[PDB]
């Protein structure tokens, strides 16, 4: 048997950059209001995963609530989250992650994104897709407002 | 083999108070305008279904036509196109519901949203994921203008 | 066993139409701005089939730099990373392709899309699956500054 799973996440801009995609550090102008690094695709993905899993969110598992990953980055919360989907019999497929936003480019930081990801799901990179996407400057993301980032995932029973 | 199916909905606010999410009545200070009772969370879901079936979407299997289904509320329209679509020999495998709004808040009705599409599709609750999350302020989510739902899903032969 | 794909694309109107959906000519009062055709439809769904294979996605195959492709139409390229990915050794499970326009209405040109794409990959028709839906007025696509397209696909190994 195998297991859909899809993630969603936005951050707005604020502060000053640099700015945490994939694990990467990117170089920007501005910054991404957050309740952690606000690695946006980290976040998208954990949903995705956590969701083939059905184990609802990153919010359910870890609330500003709970003090025990209280101020973890995502990659941090990517490997627990990891850990207890895999408790539940799980392996990994495949993900693919879908960035939107204006800018930066993200081309450059790409290959290392898939390499932090692969090492965090255990898995051959091959099972690791991302990419980038604009909005043609239509949006919030077209305005340079935010980021946002979509990612799918295959659990495999 | 396994079949992936997409959905995607969105309704704007207007008129009054409650909206109706994932089957569930949810009190706030507007509602959702729609020609049907406006549950995207559910009409999302069933695009995702039918796509996955490559049966169209609502639209296609409930036209302007059919009076059989007019004024149908969107439970009574997901069993319906849940037999069409076990009609050709798909059993469900899993969901993942993304609903996006900034408001109001959904974690309570989640678990009676997800009791509801288990048993709306006659699976375990283990089969079902729903998750809510924001844009931050950011497009007409943010802005309180309206709200979106993604869906995936996966059928089996 | 197999492999999830996905992928977003958008296009801003600009200039006179039609414009191309799906491999099929929409008349309409502008067109869409692109150094491509601006095919949404079959950019995001190609985007959908790279990922799944982890081949990347259609910036990565055929970058702006390479002047190769000048002048390719999006079901070229469709059929050509078709090719690649087939040559990595995967067949097609199915694919599910959500427009989301404000205008104009999809409905009367789907199925014939669904032909190009079925023909394109070389698939069954009940393979392909293709629906349209409106943001209801909100966003860039509600305020009719464009189109935006998502995909998803699933590839068997
Ligand atoms: C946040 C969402 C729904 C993302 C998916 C892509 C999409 C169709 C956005 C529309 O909002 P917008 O960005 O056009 O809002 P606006 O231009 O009104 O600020
Ligand atoms: N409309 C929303 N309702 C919620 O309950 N939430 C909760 O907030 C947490 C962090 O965003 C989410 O995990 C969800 O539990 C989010 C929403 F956008
Ligand atoms: N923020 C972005 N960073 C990129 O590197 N890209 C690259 O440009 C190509 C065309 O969009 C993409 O395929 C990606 O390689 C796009 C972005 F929107
Ligand atoms: N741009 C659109 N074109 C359509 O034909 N449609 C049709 O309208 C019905 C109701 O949204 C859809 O089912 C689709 O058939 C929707 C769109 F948003
Ligand atoms: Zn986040
Ligand atoms: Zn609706
Ligand atoms: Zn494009």
């Amino acid at each position: 048997e195998m297991r859909i799973g899809h993630g969603f996440d936005v951050h707005a801009f604020g502060g000053e950059g640099p700015i945490i995609i994939g694990g990467v550090r990117i170089p920007y102008e501005k910054g991404l209001l957050a309740h952690s690094d606000g690695d946006v695709a980290l976040h998208a993905l954990t949903d995705a995963l956590l969701g083939a899993a059905a184990l609802g969110d990153i919010g359910k598992l870890f609330p500003d609530t709970d003090p025990a990953f209280k101020g973890a980055d995502s990659r941090e919360l990517l490997r627990e989250a990891w850990r207890r989907i895999q408790a539940k019999g799980y392996t990994l497929g495949n993900v693919d992650v879908t960035i939107i936003a204006q800018a930066p480019k993200m081309l450059p930081h790409i290959p290392q994104m898939r390499v932090f990801i692969a090492e965090d799901l255990g898995c051959h990179m091959d099972d690791v897709n991302v990419k980038a996407t604009t909005t043609e400057k239509l949006g919030f993301t077209g305005r340079g407002e935010g980021i946002a980032c979509e990612a799918v995932a295959l659990l495999i029973k």
